[PDB]
């Protein structure tokens, strides 16, 4: 009650059906709701209390419905953002997020995210987010050898 800090729990409890005790989304549509809510986050906390639900959902219905309702080019607009405003963990959140979801070879030969978090993959100051780049670098070139 009141304003002060900043309360995203508000936006989630509000929606709690949607959510579990693990703090996944329990229905596919729930995941609509989330990416409604994260797409306007005013807020750099509020966004990615939103990523963390993307890294509890388990089934993966959820995760594709994700990408479906273009939460995967919104991961892709925040990406550029938190590399040019020198938000290391806040990109680290994107990236790991991205990774998580399964960005299939369709969706890399789309956006091209390959060639733009290859350049952290090469020589960045983020060891964090580089490694972490290498990772899925590697396992975004295995699924496009093997289909082209």
């Amino acid at each position: 009650m009141g304003s002060g800090p900043i309360d995203p729990k508000e936006l989630l409890k509000g929606l709690d059906s949607f959510l579990t005790r693990d703090g996944e989304v329990k229905s596919v549509d729930g995941i609509a709701k989330i990416f409604s809510l994260m797409k306007e986050a005013r807020k750099m906390v509020s966004r990615c209390t939103y990523l963390n639900i993307i890294l509890q959902t388990r089934a993966p219905e959820v995760l594709v419905k994700f990408i479906d309702v273009g939460g995967y080019k919104l991961l892709n607009s925040w990406l550029t953002y938190s590399k040019t405003t020198n938000n290391i963990p806040l990109l680290q959140q994107i990236l790991l997020t991205l990774q998580h979801l399964p960005l299939t070879v369709d969706h890399l030969k789309q956006n091209n995210t390959a060639k733009l978090v290859k350049q952290l993959s090469k020589s960045s100051e983020d060891e964090e987010l580089r490694k972490l780049a290498s990772v899925l670098v590697s396992d975004w070139m295995a699924v496009i050898r093997s289909q082209s």
